[PDB]
């Protein structure tokens, strides 16, 4: 509704970087016109020519003379076109938003291509966030996150969680701490946004539950604050009836989606992007028209020809066989906790994503068991203790991750794990 | 000397982010040990099998299976190893820098891969400038940099520039408003670092001189502040004898380059790099680890392969042939320009790069003689306003680029100037 409310001085600042404003009247107008004006280099002189990309499930990817040609080229900061138009329409098939036709000003959804999801999340915080304000999410989070958030200089108020993810009884205690007409009030210092991963939560596994994000999201209006729907994971749920998403119920525009392609079609590419409200993109549309200045041009090409031969089905049919495979290395990971484990430790059971977590009974650091007998043993997990703001606290928590291992490996890490407990008890 | 100077408390405050400390001992110690603590997804998945990729005066680049995996996966944050190691070995064949056998802590040569040249460049802009602080550089400057320096809140004081570059004598009395000694006193507030294009300044071409940079770097020292060397037409300088760089003769260790291959090799790639003092290019790591984590696995393998193959001696017989193209351009719009702005407007030849700086004689903007008969006439080339940080001040002159254009072109685009030119006036 009043989004300056969320938007630094030095992000307000920021200027629209001219790369368009004099190739812009080219196309349309007087089509015989000659352009001295440009800044591009000659893409002639590139050195690569063509590129054939052979794909599982889908025809050959083919970059010809001159497709290669703009593949190597500058391209727009939001991304290339027809990848925006065609996640535009993937964003209202799946979450179907209500910001859709809205006024810019009060919050149309738009989108923008970005050099990984947490590329766009970064230029999100630092967006918001000033020295001392206040923001909302609930430990364990991404040590990621909690990293990018650190040199900010916000206070992280934890959000209680459980096994349905956040509990909405422990944000609005939180939040009665403040009376709703103080996010009004510049001397108050109410909550900018909550953060949290709804899908398959690293390290925990667990997830938002539909009748939670409703109360959530009445809480985030009345308290007017942010929400920051960070859901690399959306596209690995196990349930396969995927409950809906904030955005989806977002009637207000204060919803900040990260999606990521970095579990499904690749990692190493570096593209995902966001979905918020037009003045919220703008300002980070802004911040890489002066850094990154573009995703790869080739790497998108890449993916806009893969998704477009797909179409949705076959789109959603390739994330249903990587759901296949991880939900049985789940189930697999799951049958080793169960035969070495039992009695050992307790563990939720994930219902999205690729790490379980596995909390040891009778022992209060696990990074002594871990570290320490590690190359003597040969089994190797993550501590918990990276996990949350308070690192050097003591964890009893290890993270284990399902997304490569087999049943045998799995089956000799815990048989290994299992002794390290009993010998350390 | 000390860098802390140079750090800003939020910079500084940055942690790494550990997608490496536990994926650290395995390859070394028990070779045969399992890991589940990785945060990697299965590359299994990922719909890109093989690549097949032509190269003119090169051989063809492939990517197997095994090789394709790689380049969908993550890579380390800093760039993949076998290129670092190939971009190093040239800088020390094209700068032999002081500092590579320094201390990591007085300046230790230290290279950075990353998504474009003025991603490194931002994030260092951004780890170094507090609001109030006093930087350095010449106008008129690429408009980019000035739209990145703007929301930082500092104070940009201009230093004369003529066809040489930056005037020292210009710089030598700007400085002169402080002591040596205030470089140390936290209250004085001495500029932090000059910032300048030293070959083929973005918009007027103008390159420095040996002599000049001596007296720039010596004044550095003197009152110690650092140089930012953003060279991205090194690879693109007319002459043939490059003119030795800052990081060449920075015994200091207070110089950070950043090179791009946007002009050369491509830019639509996004892959540039920095080179400098350890402890600086150690934040800019910290925060690229927050944000796009590594430049495209896949395009660095492009590149690095491409690198390997060619050798120094394939790199730099591409690079003249580049040179040789664009100073045919250069000649055709010089001739153009001889023939149809003889009187109506003066230009200095471009020393490298892409561009003619333009002055029109007894018009004061032409910002109104180019956006006005545009459509109309049907040439286009770029107001000089925005490569000021004034931009609302009157500009006499214009920026045309000559990577693109044909003799034939630039004949008619220089016709129809001169004419308005003549109309006008």
């Amino acid at each position: 509704m009043n989004y300056a409310r969320f938007i630094t001085a030095a992000s307000a600042a920021r200027n629209p970087s001219p790369i368009r404003t004099m190739t812009d009247i080219l196309s349309r107008g007087p089509k015989s016109m000659i352009s001295l004006a440009g800044g591009l280099p000659n893409p002639n002189m590139f050195p690569f020519k063509t590129a054939v990309i052979t794909v599982e499930n889908g025809k050959t990817i083919q970059f010809g003379e001159e497709m290669m040609k703009r593949a190597l080229q500058y391209s727009p900061s939001a991304g290339i076109p027809e990848l925006l138009s065609w996640l535009k329409q993937l964003q209202i098939k799946l979450h179907n938003p209500p910001t859709i036709h809205y006024p810019p000003s009060q919050g149309q959804m738009d989108l923008c291509v970005t050099s990984g999801s947490q590329q766009g999340l970064c230029k999100v915080f630092e967006m918001i966030i000033n020295p001392g304000d206040n923001v909302l999410l609930d430990e364990p989070a991404y040590s990621g996150t909690l990293q990018s958030l650190h040199p900010l200089g916000c206070n992280i108020i934890n959000v209680a969680s459980d096994e349905s993810g956040i509990v909405p009884d422990s944000l609005r205690d939180i939040l009665s701490r403040w009376k709703p007409e103080d996010a009004k009030n510049p001397q108050k210092n109410t909550p900018k946004f909550l953060y949290t991963v709804p899908n398959g939560n690293n390290p925990t596994g667990n997830s938002l539950t539909s009748e939670r994000k409703k109360e959530i999201y009445e809480l985030a209006r009345k308290y007017d604050f942010l929400i920051i729907e960070d859901d690399p994971y959306y596209f690995l749920q196990f349930n396969k009836f995927r409950v809906p998403t904030f955005l989806s119920m977002d009637v207000d525009g204060r919803v900040i989606r990260a999606d990521s392609f970095s579990k499904i079609i690749s990692s190493g590419l570096r593209i995902g992007f966001l979905t918020g409200p037009k003045p919220l993109i703008e300002r980070v549309i802004l911040h890489i028209q002066v850094s990154t200045l573009h995703p790869s041009t080739f790497n998108q090409l890449m993916i806009s020809q893969l998704l477009h031969e797909w179409g949705e089905e076959g789109f959603m049919a390739h994330v249903d066989r990587v759901i296949d495979f991880y939900s049985n290395q789940k189930d697999a990971i799951l049958a080793a906790a169960d035969k070495w484990l039992t009695g050992l430790a307790e563990w939720h059971v994930p219902a999205a994503g690729m790490f379980l977590w596995i909390k040891v009974k009778g022992i209060n650091d696990v990074k002594e068991l871990i570290e320490e007998k590690a190359v003597k043993m040969g089994v190797l997990m993550l501590p918990g203790n990276a996990f949350y703001v308070d690192s050097s606290a003591p964890s009893p928590y290890l993270r284990a991750s399902f997304s490569s291992a087999s049943p045998e490996q799995m089956d000799v890490a815990f048989q290994v794990l299992a002794q390290l407990i009993k010998e350390s008890l």
